[PDB]
Parts: structure tokens; C-alpha cells; sequence
């Protein structure tokens, strides 16, 4: 089922649990970017909305604190 859940604004730990719930996988390499948001919050990810399982999904957060 190609339909990745939206975790934007949530925590990484939560976004990781969602993927596993949909039968998705989590990548080990992560990217952090500076912004006016709270570090640890997922604001940028590889997949968008509906994504098909089989590729690499990287979770990126915005560090502002």
C-alpha cells in the first residue's frame, strides 16, 4: 500500500514507529539542518505523502535551539 503517513511536525521517534507500522523501513543516516524550529522535530523527509516501499527513507530535522 503506497501511502506514507505524514509525520511532519512530530518527533523522529514517532515518525519511525509510523513507518514500521506501514511495513516501511528506517534509514541509519540522518541529515540535520539549521532553522527557526526545535531540534529533533521532523520537518524534512525523503518520502512525500504517498511513497512506495523499496527505497531508502531518510528522516531530517530542523535544529534551531
Amino acid at each position: 500500500g503506497s501511502r506514507v503517513p505524514s509525520v511532519a511536525g512530530l518527533d523522529v521517534d514517532a515518525a519511525r514507529q509510523r513507518l514500521k507500522d506501514a511495513g516501511f523501513q528506517v534509514a541509519d543516516q540522518t541529515n540535520s539542518v539549521n532553522s527557526s524550529a526545535k531540534y529533533g522535530e521532523v520537518v524534512g523527509t525523503s518520502p512525500s505523502g504517498q511513497t512506495i516501499p523499496g527505497s531508502i527513507v531518510t528522516i531530517q530535522i530542523s535544529n534551531g535551539i
